[PDB]
DNA sequence: CTGACCTCATCATTTTCTTAAAAACTGACACTTACAATGTGGTCAGTT
DNA sequence: ACTGACCACATTGTAAGTGTCAGTTTTTAAGAAAATGATGAGGTCAG
């Protein structure tokens, strides 16, 4: 349109430099007559010119020029089963929670989180895992990484962190960028080496009391009490609790969280919420002791929330009624059936493939007694359009001589387990 | 036996309390299965299950073909934010259709996460929209996504280093100083005239990265001329380890004179990084954002943070991709622009009558206006009187480190006030004041 | 030999799951009004 | 005489609105089947 055509035509002229600074623009009220355009279009074009500072106008009209110069299957514990997700149950609550009548939920607020969401999480934790909490005690954010970065900023750059050697490669990745340094630790079949911790001047150590990734070892009560006494020995040491994959134990009901024994408020409860409902929904949560929570509130008062308020409201409406328990039970049953079927199928190769670990969880890890190296196993698996993930990446120490490979089955359909196992074993040469 | 918890639980609790109180010592022999089952008239299965759970917990240890052994030794009416958007005008009925379209039973294999840099789609449509609406020239793979501006700025801070010195605008939007208060880096305060940032103070100082808004200046609304933009670009080009960050506040809400092209459009030496937002246009509570980086910084970010995961859910990403794929975003933006223009004209016409004691500083474009109060009363008195009428207001003192003008000037917002309540709110706040 | 490891049988209560009809929803097509964009024309007050 | 901005009413094409409709969908008191905790009676193997 001429509204912008004239503006561009004069902009290219002022840019190329046929007119210098101080020269008047060709005319006013005369260029419209000479170019047979109306005066309004010229006025609008000149207003556009002076808006961006290409030409500046004296309050009495003068014009001053300015410019002058392909995998069939995959196996790993991250995936969860997606077919059995009740979409028709999520959609109902979504349509119930977001309506034109219920406005003013489109604007941000409650930097920590929605009060109802926090209260319901506290109630659920207290009545399920035996974790004493307070509605204002718990904080909620998107992703565990953000919460751990907030923790790192809150504690400082003058601390050393304890990480078990075979475990989840997350704290190492976070501490690589930060100035802090970590100390490796070995683990036996009963838990972490509490003796090594107590004979060392570590400050904060990271562990999963409920289930040990990936071996599934469960800490006994004597080691737990010894660790609490070690934390009580000093005044400025803290223990972080990781709620990786609880509520998924079949035979032996559920084991209470370590915080239940925390009489002297010295445990912070890290958790997770995206390894149950949706892997890509990005909600996590964390509980802190009263003094540390108070200091965090008094220190991080400016940051806004990280997870959308719509998701908070729809999910607290979803699991306020009680569908969370039903979905959890159905997932537990189907995963138990999958585990039993996989174990029964793989039991016949007991002489060469020995299963090690415990039933509870979403994955199993098996040692291969064949003479091929772990690289050969991975290459042959990926050559059959079914890639597998070795355990060597989960520990930074020297490679274990028997090639130990982790296997997951969350993503594999129930009817394709036999075919996947058969083709994997055929690729391995059995 | 009458409790809802089966004997599978009462027996375990009883042995729990017996062990904890110390009635059974270390290594003491348990009565095994048959003896206890006969003594307590309970089936072998429940007793063996309770003992197996006990062994799993670790209180006692079982050895094959022999008995157990213990191993346990001991009110506001009209809120005034220059940050809200109008809520009633939001087309919820259009959001619902896309949400029901994207999340269905057949739409499996999407709950699992992935593509930490964002799905190729959302990136490609956001790049297309940026190129065709703001003159931003960038390949789709360069843009990144995140939950809000805070996470992106923290990632940029970690990627750059702890030695750089950051430059901010005049006393104003208090974000970068709040972020840098927790980091070893330091900020250099600056001053701006009624046109923009003073490039002379930039070139007489050795600052490395300076934060500015080349489109609209918070809160004065000043727009940088081409000469100052070219001078800043030349200063950035002068050295080899200095960068300029661009933050477009409301660059798509210019009423009369179309849209002002972005500063990145004039960049040729790959020296600017774009910082946009999706929380001041569509919904201020979904927490979406984006950032554009040049090729070397893109490679550095890809090779440095390759082992992260996006903080934005794929449901929202896909529904936004569907929303902006068919063009409803432009229609919604036009509707919001028109309603905000009408609101601004109405409020300006209403406030024109009281002009002797009050003045308007900001320009037409934007969502807020700043006005001075020449009445003989201090800023705290204005704030307290406003709050006493159940409608509190926000002064510029919080935005100002120093004291600029002795007559207090207050920022007023109208994004979250209905058209039928503007006159009533203005009348009641004026009555609360001396007028 | 008594003693402790196990794996079938089939009983039971109470949650989960499935199909029927009757209910409300909303989609595409259509059309009737409206509406604010650019745009031409004719002014307006005030400088110097 | 040279030049500020402020009406008039003309235009094309996007946005807004009501209509009935076929259509995918929501809701429900039945129905039946699954699973656990539970009793009973075995199985091998040590020492």
């Amino acid at each position: 349109p001429l509204y912008e055509q004239l503006y561009a035509h004069i902009k290219t002229e002022i840019t190329e430099g046929r007119i210098g600074y101080g020269t008047k623009l060709p005319s006013k009220r005369k260029l419209a007559d000479s170019l047979k355009l109306s005066q309004n279009t010229v006025e609008a074009a000149y207003e556009q010119l002076v808006a961006e500072g290409y030409v500046e106008v004296i309050p009495r009209k003068g014009f001053y020029v300015q410019a002058y110069e392909t995998i069939r299957y995959n196996f790993h514990p991250t995936h969860i089963d997606t077919t059995s997700f009740p979409f028709e149950q999520w959609r109902k609550y979504f349509k119930q929670t977001m309506c034109k009548e219920n406005h003013r939920l489109l604007l941000n607020g409650d930097h920590q989180g929605e009060a109802s969401f926090r209260r319901e999480i506290a109630y659920y934790l207290h009545h399920s895992r035996g974790v004493n909490c307070t509605p204002e005690q718990v904080v909620v954010g998107a992703g565990v990484e953000t919460l751990l970065q907030q923790l790192f900023l809150l504690l400082g750059e003058s601390k050393v962190y304890g990480i078990e050697d075979p475990g989840y490669q997350l704290m190492r990745k976070l501490l690589s960028h930060y100035p802090n340094d970590y100390v490796p630790f070995q683990v036996d079949e009963e838990g972490i080496d509490v003796d090594s911790i107590v004979r060392t001047a570590v400050d904060v150590v990271y562990t999963t009391p409920s289930r040990h990734f990936p071996y599934g070892s469960v800490l006994s009560i004597n080691r737990r009490k010894q660790l609490l006494h070690w934390a009580e020995a000093h005044e400025n040491r803290y223990i972080i609790e990781d709620d990786y994959d609880s509520e998924f134990r079949y035979t032996g009901k559920t084991i209470p969280s370590l915080q239940s024994m925390d009489v002297h408020n010295k445990v912070i409860y890290l958790g997770a919420f995206s390894k149950s409902l949706i892997p890509s929904v990005r909600i996590s949560y964390m509980v802190l002791p009263a003094p540390l929570a108070h200091l965090y509130k008094n220190k991080f008062s400016y940051y806004h929330s990280t997870v959308s308020r719509i998701d908070q409201q729809v999910l607290t409406a979803f699991m306020k009624q009680g569908d969370f328990e039903k979905h959890l039970n159905r997932m537990r049953k189907i995963y138990r059936r999958k585990l039993e079927k996989v174990l029964s199928l793989l039991k016949r190769y007991e002489d060469k493939l020995l299963i090690i670990g415990e039933r509870s969880g979403l994955h199993i890890v098996l040692v291969v007694k064949n003479g091929m190296d772990e690289q050969t196993l991975v290459e042959k698996a990926l050559a059959a359009k079914a890639k597998v993930y070795p355990l060597s990446a989960y520990s930074l120490e020297r490679a274990i001589h028997p090639p130990q490979i982790v296997l997951g089955f969350g993503s594999i359909p129930e009817d394709e387990l036999e075919e996947a196992i058969a083709t994997v074993l055929n690729a391995w040469g059995f």
